[PDB]
DNA sequence: CTCTTTTTTCTCG
DNA sequence: GCGAGAAACAAAGA
């Protein structure tokens, strides 16, 4: 999951679980959990769910007042509501029990992590990862992320990924930003112009807002359309609609990479 | 059979 | 520090 998709999770989530006590939980895959799983299960349990909010592609639970559970899906975690007498199913680890229903973690991969930190510390927990700015006009500066990139060699495409820049962006949408803005991914950050610069800065809020607005790329987070309006990820060998031009594909810094060549130069 | 594909951290050199 | 890319892991596919 990306930031849209994450998003999406968020709003399912805060409709349904908030206000809802836990009244226990249960693990098939502790390690999942990096703080640890009983001190999770200790404090948690008896806590009533306040709120979820997001920060870039973590979901993070208000669990009473003091306490935060930083939730990363990473590549493949998903969530569901299911009532009490459903079954487990393979990949299914965690489980938040309520008295009407239960919040069930799986993931295949088993990539997922649960971090319960306190309140007080959430700032600092995303300060330490360096989590950039939120992929908005009202957060994401042009003018720091100019000079951002003008103090670096890298590839802009693994710097967008890196999650410093501006919070968000993964494979898919990181792809699909950089055809927007007809920028290589392979492209040196500090070799684009101003211009280039703004209309990536422009693209990259325009895209992640408009994949929320369509419920994400597609058990919670399934029933996004944004998947009918991506333009290049995934679509190697399809037209560009520039004149016959194919969609490319190639790995960059280990990532399977969608682009057009003849829109995307250096 | 083998190897490659599909977020973040970590290791290498 | 760098930057690339394998590994945490499973499953599918070539
Ligand atoms: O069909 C098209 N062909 C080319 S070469 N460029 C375009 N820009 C928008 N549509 C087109």
């Amino acid at each position: 999951p990306e930031l849209p998709e994450v998003e999406t999770v968020r709003r399912e989530l805060e409709k349904r679980i908030v206000g809802q006590k836990i009244i226990s939980i249960e693990a098939t895959y502790p390690r999942m959990v990096l703080t640890g799983f009983e001190q999770l299960k200790k404090e948690l349990t008896g806590k009533t769910i306040q709120g979820i909010s997001r920060r870039g592609k973590y979901l993070i639970f208000e669990i009473g007042d003091d306490f935060r559970l930083i939730s990363h899906l990473r590549m493949e975690g998903k969530y569901r509501l299911a009532t009490l007498d459903a079954p487990r199913e393979k990949h299914d680890h965690l489980t938040m029990k309520f008295a009407d229903g239960q919040l069930i973690y799986a993931d295949v991969r088993k990539f997922g992590t649960w971090e319960l930190i306190s309140t007080d510390q959430v700032l600092p927990y995303f300060l330490k990862k360096k989590i950039g700015p939120e992929p908005t006009y009202e957060d994401f500066d042009e003018k720091l992320f100019r000079e951002k990139l003008r103090k670096s060699t890298k590839k802009i495409k693994p710097y967008l990924l890196e999650q410093t820049l501006v919070a968000g962006l993964g494979n898919i949408y990181v792809d699909e930003v950089l055809w927007l803005a007809k920028i290589h991914p392979e492209k040196e950050t500090n070799q684009l112009i101003e211009s280039s610069i703004h209309l990536l800065h422009d693209s990259i809020i325009e895209i992640l807002q408009k994949a929320i607005k369509l419920g994400g790329s597609s058990a919670l987070g399934s029933t996004g359309k944004m998947q009918n309006e991506l333009q290049v990820y995934g679509k190697t060998g399809e037209k560009c609609s520039r004149c016959g031009a194919e969609i490319q594909k190639i790995k960059v810094a280990g990532r399977g990479t969608h682009f057009c060549p003849v829109c995307q130069q250096k």
